[PDB]
């Protein structure tokens, strides 16, 4: 069936001009004029007439937005303690996931070192000794280890089944998520990250230790934007 790129509406613009597009791994895929210049494939299509809709599927593969400088500049970096406020909205729609898509990273704040933040579904995980599943997870680093004392992870909601509202704010070395209206995370420490200058958000789709290769993730938005004001 015919497919419809994503630039076909105004609503994405804003991001569009603003990013590129990684798949099915970091190589590129489109570049930002690509992206406005109506570029679409099964991998990032208008879904229904409204959903900018992003599928993967593979370890550690992905389909997603690498925020860029605006009006086609190169790869932003940015700072926690650069004193701008960085703000990434969105609505997201996650669907039922199909079996063996275990977590799916969403949104993110990464940087050239690891990764601040990674908001994520995830199938089912315990979090400081109770059970969760199929919800909305942040994982936010605090040191650049592997054990558990480098990870901040908080259960934000329950997936739903309609639009979810996301605001992930960064001023002065904190962290605010807001979910559908709410503070889930209410000003997080980030000052570990003070002076790393190549922080940026990103979106989508990222797939994290599925337990097939060949399931596929997909996830919806309805809205994304990020600003400094
Ligand atoms: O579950 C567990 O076992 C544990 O997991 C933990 O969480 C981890 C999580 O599961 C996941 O593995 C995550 O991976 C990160 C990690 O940093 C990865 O290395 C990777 O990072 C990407 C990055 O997102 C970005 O895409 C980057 O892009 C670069 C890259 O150079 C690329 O080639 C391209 O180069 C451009 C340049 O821009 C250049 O300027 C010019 O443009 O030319 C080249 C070009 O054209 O090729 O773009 C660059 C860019 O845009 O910056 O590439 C990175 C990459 O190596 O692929 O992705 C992951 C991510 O996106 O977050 O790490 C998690 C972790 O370690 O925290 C925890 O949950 C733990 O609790 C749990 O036990
Ligand atoms: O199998 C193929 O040939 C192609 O499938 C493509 O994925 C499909 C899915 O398999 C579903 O059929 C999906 O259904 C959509 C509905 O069309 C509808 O948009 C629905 O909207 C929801 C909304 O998301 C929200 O939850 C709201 O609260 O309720 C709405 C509602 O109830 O109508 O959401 C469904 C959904 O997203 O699951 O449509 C997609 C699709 O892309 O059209 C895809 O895998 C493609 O590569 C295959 O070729």
């Amino acid at each position: 069936e015919f497919l419809t790129a994503v630039s076909s509406i105004d609503t994405f613009l804003p991001v569009l001009n603003e990013a590129k597009l990684q798949w099915p791994t970091s190589a590129l895929a489109a570049s930002s004029e690509e992206l406005l210049g109506g570029y679409v494939g099964s991998q990032f299509y208008l879904q229904d007439g409204k959903y900018m809709q992003f599928q993967i599927a593979g370890s550690s593969n992905r389909c997603e937005l690498r925020q860029m400088i605006p009006d086609g500049g190169s790869e932003i970096g940015w700072a926690v303690d650069d004193g701008t406020t960085h703000t990434a909205t969105s609505s997201i729609v996650v669907p039922e996931q199909v079996d063996g898509v275990e977590e799916v990273t969403i949104m993110q704040i990464n940087s050239g070192e690891a990764p601040q933040l990674r908001i994520s579904w995830i199938r089912s995980k315990s979090l400081d000794g109770v059970a969760y599943e199929d919800f909305i997870m942040s994982t936010v680093r605090i040191g650049t280890g592997d054990s558990s004392d480098n990870f901040v992870k908080t259960h934000l909601a329950d997936r739903t089944a309609g639009a979810m509202s996301f605001q992930i704010d960064v001023k002065d070395s904190k962290l605010t998520i807001t979910v559908n209206g709410n503070v889930v995370v209410n000003g997080q420490d980030l000052s570990f990250w003070d002076g790393t200058d190549s922080c940026y958000f990103k979106a989508g789709a990222y797939n994290n230790n599925p337990t097939s290769e060949s399931a596929t993730a997909r996830i919806k938005f309805a809205a994304l934007a990020w600003v400094d004001h």
